């Protein structure tokens, strides 16, 4: 007779895969219904916006980690530490700590204190190449540990761009990047980064940003490694890469169902390409899964969050249906080393939590505006029209001031 509203994100593998489960949390719990509220990623943060704002919001939805100290100073998530604490058999310890300090905050901090959510998953964006494409064209394949240089990288991906059905026309590509989710990295690993150490100022204006910048956009309009401005408008990169057209292209554990259905091609994951670190860099996502701090019924909410987040047998499910790599530790640690499982490496994933991955600079800030900025006017630097030096110069003042706003804004709602 429960009533619970569940909203969240997915493509349609992980929409199939969380509406499966909550299924088999309503056959565990029969007293209590789950209505769903699903969404698509990018139309996710508009809706829940909107929840928010009429104050009408969802008893267990997604939420963005960056979010976490502005949810709390608005009264949104609910203070879920005493119903973890009496659940039955759930340890919190055996999930990633990365994970569960993420929904943490102690009134000043995150990281410690009270839980205002758990985690949905980590998300480690490893690369993948495809492995049928090195084999036939008699390519040495990647190593597994060593990253290629840049230089390397480009290499091989010219080597991988061919006409290979003899039709005098282009038709494998060695990538085909998008800067959107695979940017971080080359800055990163060139020794860079979107804001200071301190997080409170804007640095895409470093030589070593810019250069790392210039260099993404130019395996597109210099060392054209990838397919041009026009093919990838008629069809883009990610669908390219599913068809077996091109050399690389990441992977995140949130893509294995869908990959299981639609490539036909042997891949496998490596280290993303180094910069002047020489350690490869990538990002590891999360999601939180929140209560609402305003729901009726606050202990059946909090089940349902458990159930996805850390019970055995609902993450088994999530596990099996190929959208995320196990919560709990020691379980991912045995998946990985299941070689009945693919990726043959899918321990590189386990790699970049544990050691090379980094989280999105807006985890840092009270808000995403800042750097959400700097994308939006971006795409005149990838189709070469602008220099990268040119447009991190003109977009650095903007990203500074609305930076300098979200930390304002904290002091404000904090008080
Ligand atoms: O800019 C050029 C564009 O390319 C063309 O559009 C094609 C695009 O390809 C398709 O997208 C393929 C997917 O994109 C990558 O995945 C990125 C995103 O990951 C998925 O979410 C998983 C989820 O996120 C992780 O957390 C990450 C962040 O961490 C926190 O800070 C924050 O809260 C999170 O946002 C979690 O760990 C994990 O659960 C999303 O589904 C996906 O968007 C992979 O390559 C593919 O999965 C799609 O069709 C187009 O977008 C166009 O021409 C042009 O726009
Ligand atoms: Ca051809």
């Amino acid at each position: 007779k429960i009533e619970l509203t569940f909203m969240f994100r997915g493509q349609p593998q992980e929409q199939t895969a969380y509406k499966n489960v909550v299924k088999k949390f309503e056959e565990k719990h029969p007293n209590v219904k789950v209505n769903i509220v699903v969404t698509s990623p990018d139309q996710y943060a508009t809706k829940l916006r909107a929840a928010i704002a009429g104050r009408k919001i969802p008893d267990v939805f997604y939420f963005n980690p960056g979010e976490l100290r502005a949810y709390v100073n608005s009264n949104v998530l609910l203070d879920i530490t005493k119903y973890v604490e009496n659940s039955k058999g759930v340890n919190l310890q055996d999930i990633w700590e990365k994970g569960v300090n993420k929904y943490r905050f102690d009134g000043e901090k995150v990281g410690q204190g009270n839980l205002y959510g758990l985690p949905k998953d980590l998300g480690p964006f490893a690369l993948g190449y495809n492995k049928t494409m090195f084999e036939k064209a008699g390519i040495p394949l990647p190593d597994k540990d060593k990253p290629y240089t840049w230089q390397e990288f480009i290499d091989v991906c010219k080597k991988l761009t061919k006409d290979t059905n003899g039709d005098g026309k282009l038709d494998q590509w060695g990538t085909g990047l998008n800067a959107t989710w695979t940017l971080q990295g080359f800055v990163w690993s060139n020794g860079a980064d979107w804001i200071d150490e301190s997080k409170t100022k804007v640095t895409v204006d470093d030589p070593k940003f810019i250069e790392a910048l210039q260099f993404f956009a130019d395996m597109q309009n210099k060392y054209k490694v990838t397919p041009s401005i026009a093919e990838a408008q008629t069809l883009d990169t990610y669908q390219r890469w599913l068809r077996g057209q091109l050399g690389f292209f990441p992977v995140g554990p949130w893509d294995l169902a869908a990959f299981d259905q639609q490539i036909k091609f042997e891949y496998d994951l490596i280290p993303w390409p180094a910069g002047s670190t020489g350690k490869p860099a990538t990002w590891v996502g999360s999601l939180g899964i929140g209560v609402s701090s305003m729901t009726k019924h606050p202990k059946e909410a909090v089940e349902l969050a458990l159930y996805l987040s850390a019970d055995p047998e609902g993450q088994k499910a999530l596990v099996d249906q190929r959208v995320q790599l196990p919560n709990s530790v020691k379980v991912a640690e045995e998946w990985a080393k299941d070689p009945s499982i693919k990726p043959a490496n899918k321990q590189e994933f386990l790699d970049i939590i544990n050691d090379y991955g980094h989280s999105f600079p807006t985890e840092y800030t009270y808000n995403g505006e800042w750097y959400d900025e700097f994308y939006r006017n971006l795409q005149p630097v990838l189709d070469g029209k602008m220099s990268a030096e040119e447009y991190v110069k003109k977009a650095k003042p903007k990203m500074q001031k609305l930076l300098d706003q979200a930390i304002e804004q904290e002091k404000q709602a904090s008080k």
